[PDB]
């Protein structure tokens, strides 16, 4: 039976990073999703902890960032809007980013 | 640092919990386990991802406390205005007792 | 009183072997999923691949996932560490975990 | 084509073997048992009642080369403590102390 859940504000999936990788916000990762697979997804914010042990959080394999792909504004912006306006911070990251660099 | 906080492309994305001689149905809240930490949530649906083996507690209703119509719109709300299932249900409740 | 817990004297790292599924590749120092007794899994590192288990080929199961694409320690981290369980008598997956959480960050 | 996995396991890493009907054995006494082939010594560190593996799929002992404990009441407290204390394996810690406690 699917429940659904009182989550906390922008539902962000948490990834390990390899010693010596680093990552700031509104930088562009790969990571695993399910099992075997690889996808594409922004970095919201680093912190020490997770709900979860550090050994369990699957690692990140690559920064396809070196700096923000977004402003500094624009990168506030989509994060205030995405809580103001309650959608999913990932949704409103990946779409705007279309629009923003096309 | 060790976390990185990730955003993904929009996946209804629910938790999935095990209920024998236990009944739900959708639009019923339930008491389910939360972490290496009880808490209330609503069943969306009742045959896994992970192991039926390695999460699983009781229904807090025998009738869906959503309507048939109630239930239809939200759903459709959540998923036309972007917004998780969860969120316009929980915020719905409220307004609608 | 049936089952009886014997310690016996095994060599420098012992460790545990898994079959790695079709498809599926790990190299040393990468966590990796894998079934522990009946029930459920557990998480484990790889601390070396190779052909040659000292076991029935199939008396093993295989892998569930692995967590890291590339090795969750360093090169000379990793060395060090391998060194220090062997060197100070420590339980090799009991140094790696430990370590782990120290290590980053 | 297999992997070597080390795995964070419980306190006193030790080896499951059955008892089989009639015979008996004391916390500090030597047995012989199967391992991979060949046999070998190893040293009673207790006895339970089940283990992490079905019941009647781990081989039996073979002989029971000790009718009273090869260590101390006390000494044995000591080495269990030690082990654990200091995260040594428990089968080192005994064999590496027996050579020297005789």
């Amino acid at each position: 039976a699917h429940v659904a859940l009182p989550v906390p504000l922008p539902r962000t999936f948490d990834y390990l990073l390899p010693e010596g990788m680093t990552v700031k916000a509104g930088c562009r990762v790969r990571v695993p999703f399910g099992k075997q697979q690889e996808r594409i997804g922004i970095v919201v914010s680093v912190s020490d902890a997770s709900e979860l042990p550090l050994n369990e959080l699957k690692a990140v394999v690559e920064v396809l960032d070196s700096e923000p792909v977004f402003t500094h504004s624009v990168w506030r912006l989509l994060l205030w809007a995405a809580d103001y306006y309650h959608h999913p911070i990932g949704d409103v990251l990946f779409h705007a980013l279309p629009i923003l660099l096309r």
